[PDB]
């Protein structure tokens, strides 16, 4: 579980003092010195004699319009963490503000510490301004190679359900939220808002979410500026906030009484969160309104206000470079010096280069710092969860009864495992679930914790298996379950969430941050140890979305998770669970795994058991396997056809189709793939089957019918270098499908049990079962008709047990 | 540009009648006895003797829920609208009540007509009872196959932005919009409540936003009737609504009572919204709270109380079906029958089985009529757009200089062009960007109109080009900008929306729902006629993503769109524009086009002119060309190898890959894809290229080097059956790249210039070309330490211009 670190939730009983404040006015000075000397300077980092056009960048890249309020809100938030010993970590929602975050990390001493080339000096100042954006260099965000960064702010959007996944079960974090007002625009960031109903202050931390009002966007005011002030404390305070605002920057008030108005609001907030704090070890059941800042300054506050008659210090001209050029005219370039000059720098740093001990003495140390706490790389503070004994969780049939026993529904099966995950690891493994958790079969859960709910109860009659802390999570919105589990992975801890297969791709986009963020972690950034996996059980899937039809039908996150598949950076895996102990074999691996996304996808249907336990481990560790009880060719040879699936529902109808092949006498090989990533290219991915291993299961040249889940092309493109790969016959999810039967949900895409029956008979040999081929077509409009005249699928279909099942026996009928 | 339709804004003046009312309960009876009849009977609609358990479907699909509120809803809507004759649309949030607008249509008559076969009589019924999400029959949701709907809310979130992309340019439009509770938890459902600082009262239509507030989603109560009235009531203020609450049916209040009520309190509101109208016509620059309504009513509103001892009324357990089967028991079937009971149908309904007239005269008529409302089939009211001279726009520079001229940026050739669209179509074409208008360079628009901005002003310093009027708007989420342009072009009218390049992965999910409205239309619903395309320019692409990174570089929405490339359908346009001519010929075809989905992805920054305007057009008509005058090869069986590119950076990689294959003697085709399905299989798409046209432009048998913009993996799962495939070495992104330069993003991804010369050679002949690829690869390396060492490229790869280009010319270079 989170470590308890320093003293947290302590008033400071004092005004702060003169000197704490001097401080914090030099570091915002020399952070914006370090921000624009990043962004500007190529070399001559302090201005030493002279100081010209030669010095700065060719292409300047960077963003200074959110730099100066983010360096001014960490300078104070540094101040804090330093006189009360709390335990911080910051969510800078402006990411583009990397320079904020990289001077940050350089000023509480973490920079050099990681990346000990960089150095506390003017050789070390000049590779810092150097490196900054530049080939060979660091990112222009506040990436994960900066030390203090658990979110990186290029999406935006995700800044509060990111903090707020932060502090729960962490109940000594404080997470003051940096929200860019643009970035308050995007649906996202919206509805985060809206998270303090599902924390608790006694088991859960504190978000203090912090509005950067600055007034602008990159070409536009913001809505949140430009609305009456009276609606902007009404709207906070209609989401269970007490909202704060600070106004600064806008005339001439003087910087230090600027900061000392500032640290007694900030501490009069932080009075607040302690009461909060307080009560909550008393009385947890009612919701207090927590503070939120509003903070209101000018864009790019502290810049030149007008350059060329353009108002540039408070404006949507500020975003970018706010001097545009400073190598092109010897005009432009003294406005760059004048600038750099107004922090006055000869003040700030030694003859040496170093910055000076009372620039810094005010600065928290040790663990507490930004950039050294270890929820900002909660993989220190991840340890293996305690598993319960997979075999206890077992479909014990197939081993009694025979292959293809049963009318399960394997989430089921998950359900039981992960309750007792739970059990065992209390306060360190979550669920979350965009309302769909008992929907998905997960809520076996429910016998040993609850669903977290801090907004009003009102009946016994309604509000069950909810409490007030718990370890599931529920709230209709994909973003919100996503985000809240990151960051409850990146602060050390475990979990899944799950969602309706179709509703994923609302948060492709997150994860594609998230694979990226892992993507450049398992690449270039060893100290940021492993966190735990983003599991995501995806489930009521295409095949099977009963109530609801076309709209509920898109098994594409297969097709967007390859997109994150190279490199060998092995931070994705895509399964198919392809039944309950298939199942259990995937979990187990995804959650002992770290560093990765893995997508889990399996039915939550009644269907058909195929593998006891020991079989399916095995098949999972190459990740695709012969079923030599399901064949009837005794070795590739002799093989005429081989029945290839990915997914419960494909192979189940291949497993069909094998029986009447079979009663046909065919020779076939029947084949089940698991783990998408076995297919790759063997050149690209060095965990995927060899090109050897590849032949051996789908033979060197026989026909292959491949029956696939997600769209074929998924199929279509990994195989490509494959042996055989010209012999593959892919059928998969087409775009049909409406309300209807399970029957007429794989006859309209082709990938019913007799349409694939007639396609392997097609491969085989055309003209020789041309009239088997043409009695299954016949039936396959029997069975839809049968299905139109009754309302549920024909006997034929739903009556079908596997042949390896002991129908003679028990309850085996 | 919109009708006008009706007499709009109008107030009643004197009191709802006390017979309007009785007809609107008549409604809500009978509506609710019609859901009900959809989601259980498959016969005897009309219970008559004998009335049996045979009756009943075998497999229960719906959503009761929901229903009953919105039925209420909508017949005190349909009075109002008779009442006032007022143009009006509604959005059912809740798109899972099927039943209410199914009912809705077969009410007002629509159905019938729409539909046949589906008679206002007894047969009729059975057959609308059985047919509601049964195989064979409709949807379980308000799919675009009912009369009145233009928004199917399967995917819950988007009622807002499409309620107000429907008012926008279309000031007689009111759209009352039903918004679920539980989808009001969802990111785009919460930004969109923002919207009314985008839209103006006199230029634009109404929204009235009404909550659903029946306290719970699908197994959880719901955030938003769960906090204080007081908290719900500052939150919609402090978003600029005037909200009102009505409450009913959570105690004995009879139902006459609670439609007096309810009318009564509609009146006023529509008294306010008709005040807000009026005093538009005089001031529309000071923005008004606009109504919105919250209605706070038990889910499963008059089914039975509790079932089976469990509450049912007033509980999450009524979302789907409160009696969960019918046929199991004969107390279950009682309670059922009871239920339909309930409602007195032998009051509703003649001896025939056709709705009494006294239910219904109390309905709208004509175009009026929720059904039949031209803006729920906007395509009828969408004409072609009046286009301006495509040979103005031109990149004449290419025919005087030759083929690779300038450092164009291609966006801004769209921009130029898109203005004088705008300009020649006032009011019927909108720009929507999420604040990334002026980034992709299409701000020429700004020269004829303005960005719409209905939120304060404060300083012609920092608010130029905006206006509280105007064809531009922008709003910091893509949930807002494709929603809004979705529900203006379902509404008949045109335009285009701009981003970057990797941000458009957050809209996918968005992309795919309305992909499937198109899908469903164009195979089966004929009476809904073709809308204008949704258009997307794709630019700040993942090559040159200058001031970002990592964060900012997935090409993938490609990959997205390729999963709705099925069965001939033709509502996906996957487009690379090649350079500005090209860019022009896309838009033309674009902007052409209907009920497509356009992908235009075109580079913003510097890059050469490939093609003339009619070079353009006609590789476009096919999609792939050779380019004669960049081949050596005289005809195929003499090429060495094909140098192939899709993409603006591809190309100009592969083009100087070319001049350097040139150089060492090398004989070789050049060619260029443009529209990304012309490769398709000929079996899937008719409009691809046929095996012949694609063998004869990539040869039957020679090596095929294929620089791709985005992820190979889509061009290889593409081309799987096509001629020549094997021979296909894909090179395009791969997870690659950071802030850095041009050339260092190309290289990493094995796409550069050098990398492609070099594969050329392996391609051909690897021993005979070792020294020379051996150089390159020693080029590679000292082309980015120039990066690392200088801040910028390589003279070599910055100052090539393709040889085609008459340098000798003054103007040239
Ligand atoms: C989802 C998403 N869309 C678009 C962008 C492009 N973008 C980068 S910065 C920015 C403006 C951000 O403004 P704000 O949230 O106000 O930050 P600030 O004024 O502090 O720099 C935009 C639109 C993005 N980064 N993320
Ligand atoms: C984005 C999204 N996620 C999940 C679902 C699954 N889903 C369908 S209905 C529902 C409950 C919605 O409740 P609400 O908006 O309160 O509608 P109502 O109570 O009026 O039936 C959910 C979670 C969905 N349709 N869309
Ligand atoms: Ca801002
Ligand atoms: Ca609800």
């Amino acid at each position: 579980t989170s470590p308890v670190i320093g003293t947290p939730w302590k008033k400071l009983n004092a005004p702060v003092s003169e000197e704490a404040l001097e401080g914090v006015d030099k570091y915002w000075r020399v952070a914006n010195y370090l921000s624009i000397g990043q962004i500007y300077l190529r070399s001559n980092p302090l201005m030493k004699e002279p100081f010209t056009r030669e010095d700065v960048k060719h292409r300047l890249v960077g963003h200074w319009g959110t730099t100066p309020g983010l360096n001014f809100l960490i300078g104070h938030i540094n101040r804090f963490i330093a006189d009360h010993g709390q335990n911080t970590v910051i969510i800078m929602g402006p990411g583009h503000g990397g320079p904020a975050g990289t001077s940050q990390s350089y000023l509480d001493g973490t920079y050099t510490e990681t990346f000990p080339k960089i150095t506390k000096d003017e050789a070390g100042l000049q590779k810092f301004f150097r490196q900054f954006s530049y080939p060979g260099g660091i990112p222009s965000h506040f990436a994960p190679e900066t030390p203090g960064s658990i979110h990186e702010g290029g999406e935006l959007g995700y800044a509060l359900s990111h903090a707020y996944g932060a502090i729960m079960d962490n109940p000594s974090l404080f997470v003051p939220a940096i929200v860019g007002d643009g970035e308050a625009e995007t649906g996202p960031l919206a509805t985060g808002w809206q998270s303090n109903k599902l924390v608790n202050p006694r088991t859960d931390g504190i978000v203090l979410p912090i509005l950067h009002l600055n007034g602008y966007k990159i070409a536009n005011p913001t809505i949140l500026s430009r609305i009456s002030d009276e609606e902007l404390h009404e709207f906070f305070h209609g989401m269970g906030y007490e909202p704060y605002e600070f106004v600064a920057g806008f005339d001439d008030e003087d910087h230090m009484s600027i900061h000392r108005r500032f640290a007694e609001l900030w501490e009069t907030i932080w009075d607040e969160i302690c009461d909060i704090k307080a009560t909550a070890q008393t009385d947890n059941v009612h919701r207090p309104f927590y503070p939120m800042l509003i903070f209101r300054t000018p864009k790019g506050w502290t810049c030149p206000k007008y350059i060329d008659g353009k108002k540039t210090e408070g404006s949507w001209r500020s975003h970018q470079v706010p001097l545009a050029s400073a190598r092109d005219t010897e005009a432009h370039f003294e406005v760059l010096k004048n600038w750099l000059e107004s922090y006055k720098p000869e003040e700030l740093f030694d003859a040496n280069g170093a910055v000076k001990d009372d620039v810094l003495a005010f600065m928290p140390k040790g663990e507490l710092r930004i950039g050294a706490n270890p929820n900002a790389n909660g993989g220190v503070i991840r340890n293996d969860l305690k598993l319960p004994n997979l075999e206890d969780y077992e479909v014990k049939e197939v081993a009694e009864y025979g292959h293809g026993w049963g009318q399960l529904e394997a989430t089921r099966t998950l359900g039981a495992y992960t309750r007792d995950i739970i059990k065992n690891n209390p306060r360190d493994f979550r669920i979350f679930g965009p309302d769909e958790t008992a929907s998905n079969r997960l809520q076996a859960s429910y016998e040993v914790t609850n669903k977290q709910w801090d907004a009003g109860y009102i009946s016994d009659e309604v509000d069950e298996h909810m409490h007030v802390s718990g370890q599931v999570v529920e709230q209709l919105s994909e973003h919100q379950m996503e985000g809240f589990l990151e960051a409850y992975l990146l602060t050390g801890r475990h979990g899944i969430w799950s969602s309706y297969e179709s509703f994923v791709h609302v948060i492709d986009s997150m994860l594609n941050q998230h694979a990226k963020w892992l993507e450049a972690t398992v690449r270039e950034i060893p100290w940021r140890k492993p966190i735990a996996s983003m599991n995501l059980l995806v489930s009521s899937h295409v095949w099977r979305q009963d109530h609801n039809g076309f709209s509920h039908q898109d098994p594409g996150v297969t097709s967007v998770l390859l997109n994150k598949c190279f490199h060998n950076d092995h931070v994705i895996g895509i399964y198919f669970a392809t039944d309950a102990n298939m199942l259990l074999a995937i979990a187990e691996k995804c959650y002992k795994s770290t560093n990765k996304i893995n997508a889990i996808i399996a039915g939550k249907q009644p269907a058909a058991t195929w593998l006891t336990l020991d079989e399916a481990r095995a098949e999972l560790e190459k990740g695709a396997a012969a079923w030599d009880w399901a064949s009837t060719a005794k070795n590739n040879d002799e093989a005429e056809v081989v029945l290839a699936a990915a997914g419960d529902v494909p192979t189940q109808e291949i497993m069909a189709a094998s029986d009447k092949l079979k009663e046909l006498g065919v020779k076939f090989k029947v084949v089940n793939v698991a783990d998408l990533l076995s297919l790759q290219s063997a050149k690209e991915n060095d965990e995927a089957l060899t090109d050897e291993e590849f032949a051996d299961i789908f033979t060197a040249d026989k026909p292959v019918l491949f029956a696939y889940h997600s769209y074929a092309h998924d199929v279509r493109g990994l195989i490509y270098d494959r042996p055989n790969h010209d012999n593959f016959n892919v059928h998969g999810y087409e775009e049909e499908g409406s309300t209807t039967t399970p029957y007429d949900m794989v006859r309209v895409n082709r990938i019913d049990r007799y349409e694939l029956t007639a396609e392997a008979l097609r491969m085989i040999d055309a003209d020789k079962y041309a009239d088997k081929i043409d009695e299954l077509e016949k039936f396959r409009d029997e069975a839809f008709q049968f299905a139109v005249d009754n309302g549920y699928d024909h006997p034929d279909y739903t009556d079908w047990v596997y042949s390896g099942v002991n129908t003679d026996k028990k309850g085996a009928v």
